[PDB]
């Protein structure tokens, strides 16, 4: 079967194929479509398929498929699980793995690179200590005096699912959120329940409005431990505005590394539960979403009020006013201070041209709409006007639940 | 069976147990989600008319009655002998407040009891059809005062004496490819005034020259009428704080109507059924001014302001959306036409969703369509799951008339 999608602002027509490999569940039915749902121990059975599969796609791709070093390695795998009940990937094969995750990831604008990814092999790794240094080598390689290099670090993957590697945060850097008692929120109000956690493991909160929050780290399924990353290794930019002198006023500032590490990666039925992964910001992550969702820092009142715009009614677009400015800002701040930075109009017209080429090359690429188009001036960027096909598709990043959630606690 | 849409914001979370009344297909399958594609006899008739009546006769409280069975009867007994059968006039005003309930691209659906349908069943010819739009468009205008309004004319029969609007919009502005390869005015219809052009209108070649309708009746080859313009509310586009917006030569029509889309109703098919709300800003101020295919108009507003359009970075295609945003509004307000802005509409389709969940058990929703094309994310509706599903009566896409039609 062969499905098109058009684009309507060009008339471009491309044909998807690739669809056709994918093997998992989307959320959607024939009577019902879940495209805007945010989230809509493995056995030797299930193992072997899962392996093969993904030895004959790495085998494909390397032009070797039904060789003898092919054959072998699926024999050998093969016999490593009837053995011990799992298999270790080479390191090409989790280089490959991890690339493809990133290739794979529907609800990602920046995969025009994917095959530029430093994949630092972690699997020797057996302490939280050890998971620190290797957590702080990443940050610097990535962060990279400014000129950020997109890097993954893999911690050793799940066995019988009670020996865990785990990072309890969300992003290596995040700002604290400190509840008052008044009920006003000081710092980010997303980080709160955390923030909780960490000063109850014995963090010492300095309690203010952007606190890098310490590194809360589980290995071999062991109690979390605390560690601060090194302040020097965090690279931060303070907002200011190119026009307006009172922007500094407002005492903004935001890390230049985004780096999640909540997420799961499967490879050939393997499971790492700690792969935490760096790239580099669009714009409007930080303007749009963290400093102007009403449930982060929500700055734009005070942003309004600074521009003296006319706030008595929604219909003067004092919102929308005020939005625009404070993502000149963070884009000029980033500029400034040669931390690389990708505006959404930039980002977008990159992830078409990479979308025509997978089509071209690949016979596909999933992609999630819902999340793809900017949360600011969607239908003056090009995806806006795109037609996506969202499917899953392995090697892959997904959720899973959070530690605090699951976490036997030993004492 | 029972499904749960949370919002991210407020952390409200609903139920939906309307989906499972939903029949149509979403394009949608297990293994593939289709929601951002645009477009995804006898014995036929009966189950359709049977499962429409039995929602009716529950609406008004009288299921099982008396009156609903003999209804299901002498509909039973029409079709055995008629191959087809007539709505009452009740069923055909809850079928069609009902399709625009149901309608999951649509965010203005706070609206949709208030509805005033207009039955032209009666009509026989694009005379006809001419005054009954205009009296439509009339009503619907109110001297700005907006009232949502549908027309409806005769049911489908063999598909070969279709009653059709050939206008995708009631009111629309011409569209001219040129010598230099440009498009003066709206490119978008640069076609279908061709069509116009070839059944001799004689074209102003302006900017904003209102279509004229081109109506078919009765399988009919289609007529050309001039709406009066006096019928026509426009809204001159200037800036409350921008002297010099004025100059751009900008306008736009008060009354959105659309024309060419089929109402179904209890397996009924009425492929002329006009109707028309009032703008949301966003419609013209976003997506008709500022769509590279459409008036493009970022370009020279950006120029006026003196923005930095040397790099995309100064997000002055940004900066410029909004003003122009601003002033579309201002516009309407000023002239007292009813218009509503992103953040009123989609904060009422919000409170929408909660009055269908509570009181109906759901809401079918359109994500990709509701949340609007400026400003998603400080709109409410972003931070809201949304379920899409297809319940009938329902308004759905059918092919432009003139790949269809034999002269
Ligand atoms: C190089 C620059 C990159 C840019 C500009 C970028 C851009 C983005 C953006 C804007 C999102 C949406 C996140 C949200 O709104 O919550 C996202 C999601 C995502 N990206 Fe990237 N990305 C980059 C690199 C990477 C890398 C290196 C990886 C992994 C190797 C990655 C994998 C993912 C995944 C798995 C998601 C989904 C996150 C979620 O569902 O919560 N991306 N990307
Ligand atoms: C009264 C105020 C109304 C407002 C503010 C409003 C708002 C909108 C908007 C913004 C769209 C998306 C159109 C686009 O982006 O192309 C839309 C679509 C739609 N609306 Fe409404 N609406 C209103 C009334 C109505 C009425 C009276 C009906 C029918 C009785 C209706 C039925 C529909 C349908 C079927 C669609 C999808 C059309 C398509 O797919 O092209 N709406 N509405
Ligand atoms: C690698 C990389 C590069 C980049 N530019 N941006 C990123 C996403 C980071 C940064 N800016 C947002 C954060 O995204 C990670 C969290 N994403 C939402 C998680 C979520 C919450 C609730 C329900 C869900 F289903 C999912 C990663
Ligand atoms: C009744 C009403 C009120 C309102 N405020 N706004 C409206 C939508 C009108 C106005 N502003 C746009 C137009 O919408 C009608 C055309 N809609 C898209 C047609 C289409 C093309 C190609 C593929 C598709 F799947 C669909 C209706
Ligand atoms: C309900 C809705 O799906 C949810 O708010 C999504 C919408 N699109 C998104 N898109 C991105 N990139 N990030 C997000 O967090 C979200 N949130
Ligand atoms: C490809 C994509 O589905 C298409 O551009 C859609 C997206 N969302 C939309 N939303 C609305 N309200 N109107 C539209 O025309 C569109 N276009
Ligand atoms: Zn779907």
């Amino acid at each position: 079967r062969f499905l098109k999608v058009k684009n309507w602002e060009t008339d471009v027509v491309l044909t998807d194929t690739l669809h056709l490999k994918s093997t998992l569940e989307t959320g959607c039915t024939e009577h019902i479509c879940m495209g805007s749902i945010m989230l809509p121990v493995a056995t030797k059975d299930q193992l072997f398929p899962l392996a093969k599969e993904f030895l004959d796609q790495y085998y494909s791709s390397i032009k070797r498929f039904g060789s003898k070093a092919h054959m072998d390695r699926l024999e050998e795998v093969n016999k490593e699980i009837e053995s011990t009940s799992t298999y270790q990937l080479k390191d090409t094969e989790l280089i490959y793995g991890a690339k493809h995750a990133w290739r794979n990831a529907s609800r990602c604008v920046g995969r025009i690179q994917w095959s530029k990814l430093q994949v630092f092999d972690a699997r020797d790794c057996t302490t939280a200590h050890g998971m620190f240094n290797y957590i702080c080598n990443h940050v610097k390689y990535a962060t990279n005096k400014g000129n950020l290099r997109s890097a993954i670090t893999i911690f050793p993957q799940r066995t019988d699912g009670k020996h865990d590697f785990r990072v309890w945060n969300s992003q290596l850097i995040r700002y604290a959120g400190y509840k008052q008692p008044d009920g006003s929120t000081l710092g980010d109000p997303a980080n709160v329940q955390f923030t909780e956690i960490c000063i109850q493991q014995g963090w010492k909160a300095p309690r203010g409005r952007f606190d890098v929050l310490p590194l809360l780290l589980q290995a071999n399924g062991n109690d979390p431990e605390l560690f601060q990353i090194p302040p020097e290794l965090v690279l931060e930019v303070p907002i200011r505005h190119p026009k307006f002198d009172w922007f500094k006023d407002l005492g903004l500032k935001w890390y230049g590394l985004p780096a999640v590490s909540n997420m799961l990666l499967e490879i050939g039925g393997l499971e790492f539960s700690a792969c935490p992964f760096s790239g580099w910001y669009m714009g409007t992550e930080i303007g749009v979403r963290d400093y102007c969702d009403n449930s982060r820092y929500n700055i734009l009142e005070e942003v309004a009020k600074k521009m003296d715009l006319d706030m008595r009614k929604t219909s003067s677009l004092w919102k929308d006013q005020a939005l625009v400015e404070i993502n000149i800002a963070v884009l000029y701040s980033f500029q400034s201070d040669k931390v690389t930075i990708v505006d959404h109009h930039s980002a977008t017209e990159s992830f078409i041209k990479h979308m025509e080429n997978e089509y071209r090359c690949r016979g596909g690429c999933p992609a999630d709409w819902v999340w793809i188009v900017p949360p600011m001036s969607g239908s003056i960027t090009p995806v806006f006007h795109q037609e996506m096909l969202n499917y899953r598709l392995t090697p892959s990043f997904e959720y899973q639940p959070d530690p605090w959630n699951t976490h036997v606690w030993k004492g």
